[PDB]
């Protein structure tokens, strides 16, 4: 039919996180990189904006994984 899968779960960060491992496999490169600017948000350096902005420039060729990180937040409008 097609690939979809709908319920995520409370914590769906460790999802995303391997599945960048998995789609550049071949390209260890790439996934270095994403560890990088994983990093300097890790040194509050930057804040979502920020992020974001790196993300659209290493993942150029792949909208789909800065877009879908869009509904990958649990943290958001929810109450809380
Ligand atoms: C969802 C899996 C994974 O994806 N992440 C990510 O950056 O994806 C983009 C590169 C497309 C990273 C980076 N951010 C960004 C935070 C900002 C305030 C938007 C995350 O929130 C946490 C890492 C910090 S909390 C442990 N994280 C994830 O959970």
């Amino acid at each position: 039919g097609s690939s979809g899968s709908s319920g995520v779960h409370v914590e769906d960060a460790l999802t995303y996180l391997d599945q960048v491992k998995i789609r550049f496999g071949s390209d260890p490169a790439t996934y270095n990189g994403f560890l990088e600017i994983m990093k300097e948000f890790k040194s509050q350096s930057i804040d979502t904006p920020g992020v974001i902005r790196r993300v659209s420039q290493l993942f150029h060729e792949h909208p789909d994984l800065i877009v879908g990180f869009n509904a990958f937040l649990p943290s958001g409008p929810s109450s809380g």
